[PDB]
C-alpha cells in the first residue's frame, strides 16, 4: 500500500483539520488505507483523511 486509487462515492464535508473535502466521483490516490474508519488521501496537494464508506477502493 501507498499510492493506490479510491473513488469518492459521496460529497464529503471537512469537519476536522485531519480530514479534507472531496467532490463525489473523484478518483483519488489512496495513501494510508489503514483504519477502517477514516482513510488518508491526497486531494490536490496536501493529504488528509476521509471516511471509508465514502471511498470505494479496488481491494
Amino acid at each position: 500500500t501507498g499510492k493506490e486509487l479510491v473513488l469518492v462515492l459521496y460529497d464529503y464535508q471537512e469537519k476536522s483539520p485531519r480530514e479534507l473535502t472531496v467532490k463525489k466521483g473523484d478518483i483519488l490516490t489512496l495513501l494510508n488505507s489503514t483504519n477502517k474508519d477514516w482513510w488518508k488521501i491526497e486531494v490536490n496537494d496536501r493529504q488528509g483523511f476521509v471516511p471509508a464508506a465514502y471511498l470505494k477502493k479496488l481491494d
